[PDB]
């Protein structure tokens, strides 16, 4: 009965929507286009910070990285502000999650090293976590604007929901590094009108958004019931039909989240 | 099926739940124990105010009313403070909507004249909105204490929703008088943890709570979707098994309002 | 010289304003009517929680205190919702500060015991702290409506600033108990349009507010420079000449609060 | 008095501070080093846009301007992504106000035509507004690195302040184009930590920042007191001496904006 509401919304917004909420115990797993590929956009920055955390001792966050004006090829609300002072790996993590800093993402990719600017190294991480589907091919800003139907720079709601579940709810990171990943997502500044807006205020919400061309708008999140149960909520959308220049519609994602919330209550 | 949910919430919370959302042009009506009598408790204070308004000119609102300390018989956070100065009728209106002032409701009843200190004149008024079910027989605070089974001082979620919908959305009052009600109901102080706690914050909510013995908790409220679509939501509950001292479980009404929000999104 | 802006502010709000900011290491005190008595109103609730915290082990915060609907003689946003279940001392503390709950403060005074329904014990605690001017005589709601000119239930901005400094910034409490009072003040709901509104958001502001008749309106707070210097700011006002029904003007306090920030920076 | 506060802030942050608020009817103007030259930096992009606006018709905003990868020489997070799409003038206007787009600056200058790649055109327009002092001479990013003492590419707080007042507050643009300026300015991303960070949140703030070398940081802004009254605040600063790569200190600009808020409150 919930796959009809989602469908009514797809036509309401001239958009395509994908949803996956992994199953807990006392509740069943919500899915809708759950295995249809959607473009990562900036949502990849959450496991990207998880990857960098994984591969290094905490003392590595204090390492200072330096960059030029030419490294700024995308919206960078923080990296634009320290071109000559540079920033430590730790701030790049802060920026990449809390401000969706495109440049910070691109440096953290580099910290991972390897071919393809670190993208292949990153897709390695997801595989390690059990994710046999996602793939990262470009850096910012290209990874937002692959053509519709192109499998490059894509994930599924099913697969991204489970990478998130392991990172914050599971054991992919040791607790000290996990709390860093969590607190960042919790102090995010970019998802106030998405899954955050579809849930009551006494539900805690930590999230990481993603936005790109072709009307793409995503929001992956972990939410906490007012009694303290956690649920993982992956919502994803595009409007590829209306062209590269199609505005995204955040309301669709907030409205989705409200259908989902009434189910988890 | 949304009715399996309300029976879940009943089991999880050890209660009897009652839900009625009038059908709008764009949605079908919600029903769960819709035409079962629940106790009014303090929810009658909303139709009470619109009664004094309906019979009297706006100038009536300045009739200062005086009272003794023996007239204070229920929770009356406001009446208690003016027991030597008195309160105008329009204060007793503020008093009784926003603080659920028991005593002020008793005065407001007396102001409607008639036998049983105005309860006859009041049920009388309800019937002019087409409501032949509900009745008010007691005063404050006895109406809160009727045994289960007993039909005195009872309404139903169907009955109360439609009355409310006439008074806030409909022409049951002219605009000048109508905005005094909606304003008090909007700046109410007693309902933060009920219907309000279960709709996301981009929804506007105005409510009047009621609470009494045998676990009685209610909230009648008019909500507004983030795009301005008004709905009407009547939620009532009692736990007439757990005893006369059974505690009311607000979470139940809040968990139920989230179910409704799922359907209206 | 900051005495000129204040006196200008007295004139266009038709109010009388008291202001005190104790002198920190590098900066000189700010005073203006700093020793003219002003009514406590509800600001006394914060050192009252201090007094209860002081005389009892932490486990005393679990004592269940039980009250009746007769005990509700004043605005009590939380105490009015737990008349049947009762409330613990730590619940009362939370209400007394974060919601200025009136009934909550009365039971806490009763926990202090002693003559005067506890007003004696509270006034003595203040002496212990160094305060030889303030005095609590009545309970709530009487303490809000002593007539102008009446020393009863009055403190001074001077005296209240030095009490608040010792509780928050000194050793008048031990760390475990002190960090409880701060958090309650840091998480207040009544203070958003006063000293909080007059300080840039990058400053941290914890406060307790007071409001009574004759346009009385105070706010007592500790603030933190965005580099972390702490300052104490006692601001108190009334409009007692306008009469018992004079409205308080919150913007006077925000604006006085902005005058002071300009000087702490 | 305030004059002494700004030289305090100068001593502590190790800069020379420049401050000018035009006098309004109600206030007397603030001046600190007000007619001393500081470097435009990015703040010229405010009058730059209004120049395109003034001279061309609205349709001109839809002229697409194509550019090469060689034309990217400054921090250009928006121009970096459209090297194939090109950008309309309206877009290069957005980029240059809200993201301080270096490479969209130049393009708009080249739209002003004439000699020096439109630097001669630009001052030209400045003089048509009364401003006899400021000159623009280079482009991005040369104009950000002129040595101290050099008069090229410089303005003064008194200078820039009155042009900004003409543009946002005055009649240097017909209201239809007057709104596109202020709108872009209101939704600016590059200046959260400067003047905005020094005025309370019930003050509305619009601004165009500038940054460069020798610790140069500026912020020109139009602020609105909570009652509705508008002021113009020009805040500039450098730290020549401490070196060419001497890091700029946003804190200073935020500090000084809090003293301004002190006087105007």
């Amino acid at each position: 009965d919930l796959a009809d509401r989602f469908a009514e919304l797809e036509r309401r917004y001239d958009a395509r929507l994908g949803v996956y909420v992994p199953a807990t115990g006392t509740t069943a797993a919500i899915e809708y286009r759950a295995d249809e590929r959607f473009a990562f956009c900036s949502t990849f920055k959450a496991p990207l910070v998880a990857a960098v955390l994984h591969q290094n001792p905490l003392t590595h966050l204090d390492k200072l990285i330096t960059y030029t004006s030419d490294d700024i090829r995308s919206i960078s609300p923080v990296a634009q502000q320290h071109v000559q002072t540079g920033m430590t790996i730790g701030q790049l993590c802060d920026a990449a999650i809390r401000y969706s800093d495109g440049t910070a993402a691109n440096l953290l990719l580099a910290d991972l090293g390897g071919p393809g600017g670190g993208t292949a190294a990153f897709t390695g991480y997801l595989r390690s976590l059990g994710d046999t589907v996602s793939r990262l091919d470009a850096e910012e800003p290209e990874l937002n604007r692959d053509p519709p139907g192109d499998e490059r720079d894509t994930t599924t709601p099913h697969a991204i929901a489970l990478v998130l579940q392991q990172l914050v709810l599971g054991n992919a990171l040791p607790p000290d590094k996990r709390a860093l990943l969590t607190d960042w997502m919790a102090r995010n500044t970019t998802g106030a009108k998405r899954i955050r807006a579809g849930f009551p205020a006494d539900w805690k919400v930590i999230d990481k958004t993603g936005t790109g061309d072709y009307g793409r708008a995503n929001d992956i999140a972990v939410v906490w019931s007012p009694t303290g149960v956690p649920y993982v909520v992956a919502v994803m959308s595009d409007r590829a039909g209306g062209g590269y220049d199609a505005e995204p519609r955040e309301a669709l994602l907030a409205e989705a989240a409200t259908c989902v919330a009434g189910v988890l209550a």
